[PDB]
């Protein structure tokens, strides 16, 4: 009963852990992973013995119990030090969520537990070749052969898909095309061991290089029975409704990379001197610096509601998509002023703004591209007018 | 003590009255008193009486005591009936600011008192004729004579001037040019009765027609020295005082309205077809829309924040500037939308949304220009990295 | 036959004596006309009388014969005196372009002959209370009834409604609802003082106030076929293939606007001074002028290319829309901008720059939304990629 | 003369065989040479073999002579293949641009006449480590030694940089501080092979990662005076003068990629469907497509008026610095949205559009930043309104 804008001692202990972390491991080896191309292996170890991985593992499961916007806060710092890592650890939580809310404790704890005793990876395959923000244009296909389940489809751009213990998978139960979306899919939690199961090579995308890509061949991959989620029928519902608690720890990531490019770029300012005077005392880059420092604010605040909405028992949906668009949007301005306060050494690679850039581009795509985050803003909004 | 978005139970009562009171008496009467421009007293009467004004006078005068933040709400939802009287109402608020946070309980019982006892308005005059923004350079003369001193300035463009009981006045004291603005100044108060002081006409504007902005001069106007607000020279460190609990309730004020164009487009939306389809069916009205939404619920944080955050004893100098300029950039946006949304009708007076366009503007004029507002986000920002 | 940015002699004339009537006898009185919302009689036929009224009408019916190009040059000056008064001219030219380009010999010499000889006004009814961006979904009937058609509906918004000689119109010929716009309408030419034609009430608008803006009710019209475009089913084509000469005056319309703007907004910003520098010095506010002297140089270009392609024999129409599109968009934001720049003043009645943010609006909505102008555009570009 | 917006059959060709050329051999190869970030050697061979690099090098010295506007036209065709490649192949005839405006008989066949007969590479050196924007700010050294001049400093960023076979140097020549710029820099015409030239490392950039553009180091590289361009004291007249011819053809670059975006987006959205749709049949999409299609009509516009008024003997500083402006900012939008309409394969370095969003941003720092071209066009309009 109350507004309030100031965290927990439980909470404000995480960032700092978090900011610590970030600025002090990652950050000085940001850089090669993204040169290299190679998986940051050891800060995904790092992070884990930190804590800062699979927050929101139910307590019984051993999960540390953190809620949604605990791994905002989190999240954020990581981000500040490189998306690439943090998206890494990020694919975890998002590929778990399917589980952690569909799941019986049988499903939840010989899965969830899991990572609880090692650092292992799992990842959420839906996306697909013809099907991307479509959901419901799924052609994978999941055939009830008694016992268990015969899946036999392809996927697409699966983070951590090739690092992954285990991996949430959605199909098509439904034969029948003009069957709906909520009878038709069917999800399935799926090991990764399963034979049948090819994985494609590392693909090169031009940001979050160290972050894990590729596809996935599922062709006579036999799925046991017991890890269907709610059932055969019950596939879509929840994919839809797992990201409800996971969009805005994406924000999260986001207003952190606009943060990091807003504190390289402010620096800069601070010390570059062009006709007699520091960057600063130029009223067009002040100018720049303080829309761009409200745009980060107001970035932050965006996810800090939707997460508490979830967090509150409700369904943040309606901030979720907000937060989402938001963040992902001024995350690539940011980016660009940054480079573009940076000058010349900002299109230079031996300078931070450029990867900053080439990152924060994938924020407006997964997870909800800006067209379709808008189209569910609407979808919402229009529907708190109708009768 | 962890976030809250939730109001506290009191607020929503107030809430509540704001909000019936607005759309069931300022909405009728907004029009009229725009075709005629003449002042709103019934309303502003009604808006007192229901006691939604001169909210921040403390319980020792016989106030309310209420904080910014529930100001703020207050505002907002009087705003989205119409801000040419929402501002005759805060103009009171904010001209009796600087005596609420710099008064003597001599001054602050007599002239805070009286506007308890009987509805009254009181004014902020500091703008001149050729000065505004620049604060730090109104040249309005006071002479120090005994127990008085001798007025001899004009400004322009008061809010509540020639309606008002009382007026807050920034004039210079120390004549010497090398004086600080620091103690350059010295602000009191003045009784408009008061004989020297002469007033304007009523200058007609573009929008917020019934509000009473008009010129006034002080010819010789003797005020007794007990008026004075701290001493010679504190007068520029008084009024600027008034912005950290005035500024935020002008976002609000622009939430506001922000709220009323949208409120106005989305119903009309629902409505109005074109070649087949309801125009909230078009792609395009829904991603307006989207944008719209998206536009009011973070300008609406970006206030609430900073009320909170001054209430909360911390200066919210930064966060209130990012209220202001923000909400007052996106209220102009959403007005120009919602026109644009109806039409051919928008452009027509018998619709509201054309009304709000022209009322719009002023949210990124008064109280700081949204240029000089950036110029503070960008001061209080770089600041901090040079710590 | 290459490039060449250079007018004519003869053009260079036409601008100046375009130019002196706007600066010399339009401006003077302008703001007096918007305020009492008068119709501008004695421009209008002092226009007449300098030749800048009427220029498509063929020398062979007495009139200049000039070309799309000359046209639009003409319209960016009288636009910068007032697009009130200038709508009130070019309104003539587009109830004029369907007899001029789809009417015949013994049709032009007499609706076209009268204007040559008479200060004549004339309007274009297509529009109604409920279609019009929707021109195909128009209901005014029209069936042929002995040897003349009988027209039963009502139209809205006819810009020189109730002061208008006749107006080109319409309507439904075709009962079958099936029936293909492109073979389903019929234009017919209306002289206004045949009995059923009920001219309604002078609409009040929020900008462009002396154009004589009202709806009309076609009460059993009865209008000879003699009067009849083509032919029965034609007239939809007429319309739209009018507007490819309309569109690219009504951009320019929008251009003159913008220059008034950029004009006022400037000359203050070189007599008004702020912290001791200029306004015109402070470099926000440069950067302010510099972004509005870019949005009129390119918008200027936009219609000028339109013009010339469709005076060149071409398919103007993805020019023209991009014209109308940006012209009317950036008006809007040239207007406003040149309010910011003047402050308080620039809100206060007593100035110029705020009549133009109402004046601008109309150039987004009204012949031809800013929608479906992208619609338009759109249609054009993809076309030239799919087979 | 009237206007004209057609190409002479002359021009047609020149268009013709650049597209011909950099749309069959530069796309092709293009991505290896990004990838590989090695010099497109065979690429600029093949170019220089179509006569269409060093365009300008008058006739007299076995040049083309062709104008600024046939540059432009030729060089956007290019560009539309790899503005890497093609920003390689612009450092010739900047280069070459000081010589050509302002070298005498001796030199223009000393130096522009080798480049006729070998296709050898030149550069441009003016941007020093601790100053780009600030020209009037580089501290190269200038001695003035018996038949000499001692060239001794740093220069950065410059293309073709260790490929070069003679540079064009602006350096400070007279040591006193308080020296007016205008009369205080001497250009010089320094041969790559001599003795105090160190080059150095090849810069690794986000964007255009074929064309090499390295730091020098001049330790005392005696620079004989026949090589000076107009005498001490000239260079600062000289180097602006360049940029004139110059500035059309980098916004010329912008406006190439931008359509190579363009084209890249609309071929996806004829092919890609969702929702049961191709994008081209969703308003979003749709809308972007436009909107991207009106802005590369309008900075083609930009360009060519801007070469169009240098070609004819005017100051085209106005107009080319809008050029620079606009082109440079909508290239940038654009890129960005084509990888955006091409979602998670846009983001996919197997794509072309990611290559694009790359190259992209140097067109808003290089030969004047954005901003410095907001205060040109500022200051060149300001001009306008004192007298
Ligand atoms: C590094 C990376 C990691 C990812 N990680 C994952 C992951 O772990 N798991 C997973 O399952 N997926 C993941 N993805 C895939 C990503 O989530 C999808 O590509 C995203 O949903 C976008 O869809 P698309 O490109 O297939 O959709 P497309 O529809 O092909 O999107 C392309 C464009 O079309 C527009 N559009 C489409 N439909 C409409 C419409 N109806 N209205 C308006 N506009 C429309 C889109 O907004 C976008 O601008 C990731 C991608 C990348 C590159
Ligand atoms: C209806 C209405 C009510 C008002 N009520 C009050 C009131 O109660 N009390 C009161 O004291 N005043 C009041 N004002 C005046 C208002 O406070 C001033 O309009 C505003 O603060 C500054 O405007 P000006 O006209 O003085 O602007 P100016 O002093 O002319 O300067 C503003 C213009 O220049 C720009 N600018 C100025 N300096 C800089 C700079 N250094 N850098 C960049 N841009 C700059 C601004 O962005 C804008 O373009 C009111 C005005 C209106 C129209
Ligand atoms: C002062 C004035 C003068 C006029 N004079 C004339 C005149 O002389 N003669 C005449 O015949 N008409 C005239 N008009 C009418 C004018 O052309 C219409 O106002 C215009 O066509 C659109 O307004 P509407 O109300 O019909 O738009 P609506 O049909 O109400 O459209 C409303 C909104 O929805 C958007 N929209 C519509 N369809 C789509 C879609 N398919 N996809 C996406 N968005 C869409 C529109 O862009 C607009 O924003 C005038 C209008 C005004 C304001
Ligand atoms: C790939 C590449 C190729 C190049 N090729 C060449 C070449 O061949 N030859 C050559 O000589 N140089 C070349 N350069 C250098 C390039 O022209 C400069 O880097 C560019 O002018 C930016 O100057 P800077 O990087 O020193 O910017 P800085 O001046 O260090 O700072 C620039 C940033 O601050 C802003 N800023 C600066 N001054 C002001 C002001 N007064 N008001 C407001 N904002 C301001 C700028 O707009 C930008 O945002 C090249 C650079 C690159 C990266």
């Amino acid at each position: 009963l109350g507004f309030s804008f100031e965290f927990t001692e439980q909470q404000k202990e995480f960032q700092a852990t978090a900011r610590k972390f970030a600025r002090e491991e990652i950050i000085p080896v940001a850089a090669e992973y993204d040169k290299t191309g190679e998986y940051p292996v050891p800060l995904i170890r790092r992070a884990w013995e930190l804590g800062l991985m699979n927050t929101h593992i139910p307590e019984n499961c051993g999960g540390l119990g953190l809620g949604t916007f605990d791994a905002c806060l989190i999240s954020e710092e990581l981000a500040y030090g490189c998306t690439g890592v943090q998206t890494a650890i990020e694919g975890n939580s998002l590929g778990q969520m399917p589980i952690i809310i569909a799941g019986n404790d049988q499903q939840k704890k010989k899965y969830l537990g899991r990572m609880t005793e090692e650092p292992l990876m799992c990842a959420y395959c839906v996306t697909e070749p013809g099907a991307g923000s479509d959901v419901a244009g799924i052609k994978t296909k999941a055939e009830k052969k008694g016992d268990e389940y015969i899946i036999n489809g392809q996927k697409m751009w699966i983070t951590n898909g090739g690092k992954a213990n285990w991996y949430f998978l959605l199909a098509r139960s439904d034969p029948d095309p003009k069957a709906p979306a909520n009878k038709a899919f069917t999800g399935f939690i799926v090991e990764a061991d399963t034979p049948g199961i090819q994985i494609g090579r590392k693909e090169l995308n031009m940001g979050q290089r160290c972050s894990d890509t590729r596809g996935i061949v599922f062709e006579d991959v036999k799925v046991p029975k017991e890890n269907v989620l709610i059932g055969d029928g019950a596939g879509f519902k929840v994919a839809m409704g797992a990201f409800d608690k996971t969009r805005p720890v994406v924000a999260a990531g986001a207003v952190g990379l606009a943060q990091r490019a807003l504190d390289e770029a402010t620096k800069y300012a601070l010390e570059r001197k062009t006709f007699g005077k520091l960057l600063v005392e130029h009223q067009a880059i002040s100018f720049m610096l303080a829309e761009m420092a409200m745009k980060v604010e107001l970035a932050r605040m965006s996810y800090q509601r939707a997460a508490w909405e979830v967090d509150s028992g409700r369904r943040n949906t309606y901030y979720a998509s907000i937060a989402k668009a938001f963040a992902g949007d001024i995350a690539n301005q940011l980016a660009t002023d940054a480079v573009q306060i940076l000058g010349g050494n900002g299109f230079n690679t031996e300078y931070p703004v450029e990867k900053l850039m080439r990152d924060a581009k994938i924020y407006q795509i997964y997870e909800g591209t800006s067209q379709i985050q808008r189209l569910i803003v609407a979808r919402e909004h229009i529907d708190k007018y109708k009768n």
